[PDB]
């Protein structure tokens, strides 16, 4: 119970809603006297039982220090647990991807940059997988852009992102995350398309059971599509690890000009 992970509610000031569960901007008064801009995620919970069993991961998650993994700053209570995260003015990668297809928004994202996004995420997931942390919700909307434009994975602790074995059952290995990473790669390569156009979410298990997979995008290198298709092999054992994927993508990026 020695959890120097909780933060006194009084050190926290809450502002506008950034998204809806419900996410609000905030200011965190830090221990050096300065205030930090934060994002505050309201985790609506069932307090029939036990609020606890929730400060467990958060204390492990606070021990995470990888630049491609969002940092947990701590948790506050109002009984309303609030998860305190850094604020990233550039927002989530999915939206950045769409914006980039509008004038005024980011310029067309070249492939090198798109791949560097996939490497960041692969690096972040590799860190988490080496500490046997499952994500269970990986998608471009839950990846965030840091002020230096490196990507970090977030919302650790959806139908079209769920591996096929996890639809029949509801079990999740890290190889189920690998599958979602492959979908996320497709999200990135398509500059934000929704997965499986023409297929409804109710059609998805039968779609996948008959071995249909996400189609290859128009400009996507054959080599990148092979990497992403490997994430969807029917046997989780045939899928690569995140450490294999991360090096594959790093190599392909290096095999491209600047
Ligand atoms: N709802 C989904 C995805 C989006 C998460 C909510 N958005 C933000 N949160 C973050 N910080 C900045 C933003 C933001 O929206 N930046 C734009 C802005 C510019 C300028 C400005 F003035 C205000 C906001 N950190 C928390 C990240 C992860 C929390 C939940 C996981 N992901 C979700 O649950
Ligand atoms: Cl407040
Ligand atoms: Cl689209
Ligand atoms: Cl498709």
């Amino acid at each position: 119970k020695l959890e120097d992970v909780v933060i006194d509610r009084n050190l926290l000031i809450l502002g506008k809603i950034l998204g809806e569960g419900s996410v609000m901007e905030g200011n965190l008064k830090q221990e050096d006297g300065t205030s930090l801009k934060v994002a505050v995620k309201t985790m609506k919970l069932d307090n029939s039982s036990q609020i606890e069993e929730f400060l467990s991961e958060a204390a492990c998650m606070k021990d995470f220090s990888h630049p491609n993994v969002i940092r947990l700053l701590g948790v506050c209570i109002e009984p309303k647990p609030m998860v305190i995260l850094p604020f990233m003015k550039y927002g989530d990668l999915h939206t950045y991807l769409l914006y980039s297809r509008l004038e005024t928004g980011p310029k067309h994202i070249p492939l090198q940059t798109l791949l560097k996004f996939m490497v960041d995420i692969a690096l972040g997931m590799e860190y988490l997988s080496n500490r046997n942390f499952l994500h269970r919700d990986l998608a471009a909307r839950n990846c965030m852009l840091r002020d230096d434009m490196t990507v970090c994975v977030a919302d650790f602790g959806p139908v079209k992102w769920i591996a096929i074995e996890s639809l029949a059952d509801r079990v999740y290995t890290s190889k189920s995350d690998v599958w979602a990473f492959g979908v996320t790669m497709w999200e990135i390569a398509t500059r934000g398309m929704t997965p499986y156009p023409g297929v409804q979410n109710h059609e998805m298990y039968d779609y996948l059971l008959h071995g249909h997979r996400l189609k290859q995008p128009e400009d996507c290198l054959d080599e990148l599509y092979e990497i992403m298709y490997s994430c969807w092999r029917t046997d989780p054992l045939d899928r690569p690890t995140f450490s294999v994927l991360r090096l594959q993508l790093e190599k392909l990026l290096e095999s491209l000009p600047d």
